[PDB]
């Protein structure tokens, strides 16, 4: 699963990661602006293939200032998204 490759990040590269029920790695950034990290997203995508996490259907960038992380899913704007 993910646990280990978000234990890394965690802190490192961002504040905060999931992966929710739907398939989709979730990382939390401080971010300056509410669109535009769709690259960001792509290179998460690719760092998380190379450290072996799979089944992942694509990485969701979203605002560590605004969004709710709950069990199995978190609410709030995409400001950057990668698919596989």
């Amino acid at each position: 699963g993910a646990d280990k490759y978000i234990d890394t990040i965690t802190g490192f590269s961002c504040e905060k990661a999931a992966v929710t029920d739907n398939g989709f790695l979730v990382i939390a950034i401080d971010a300056d602006s509410d669109s535009g990290y769709d690259m960001l997203a792509s290179q998460f995508l690719e760092e998380a293939k190379k450290e072996g996490v799979s089944g992942l259907k694509g990485v969701l960038i979203v605002d560590i200032k605004n969004a709710k992380f709950e069990q199995g899913a978190v609410v709030g704007k995409r400001i950057g998204k990668a698919y596989k």
